[PDB]
């Protein structure tokens, strides 16, 4: 249970590199609603999450074991699949993210 939180934090570490960038940075940090002028976001996603958020929660001891860390990971992606239209370039992000993510994941 928390022996693989630490794996939790590496694998967190991966997704925030430099050769992930070039998908990953939509998910870096919150959606800025207010820059984008999605007046809706906070209408259709209840609980919105992004990579720094997942990692002030885990620094915080707020995931008891990988699942819960892996279920806020999956939340993130599961919002983007759920807000945008399926052909949008976030999407095809997030997809090649969740890649990265679902190898480390259960390797
Ligand atoms: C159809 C309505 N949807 C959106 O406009 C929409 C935007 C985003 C962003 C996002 C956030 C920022 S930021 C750092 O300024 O907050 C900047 C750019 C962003 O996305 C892109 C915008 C245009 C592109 F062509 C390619 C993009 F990747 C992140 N995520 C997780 C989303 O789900 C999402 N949806």
């Amino acid at each position: 249970h928390m022996e693989q939180l630490k794996c939790c934090s590496g694998i967190l570490k991966e997704m925030f590199a430099k050769k992930h960038a070039a998908y990953a940075w939509p998910f870096y940090k919150p959606v800025d609603v207010e820059a984008l002028g999605l007046h809706d976001y906070c209408d259709i996603i209840k609980h919105p999450m992004d990579m720094s958020t997942i990692k002030s929660k885990l620094e915080a001891r707020e995931y008891r074991d990988a699942q819960e860390f892996g279920a806020d990971v999956r939340l993130m992606f599961s919002n983007c699949y759920k807000y945008n239209p399926p052909d949008h370039e976030v999407v095809a992000m997030a997809r090649k993210l969740q890649d990265v993510f679902e190898m480390r994941f259960a390797k």
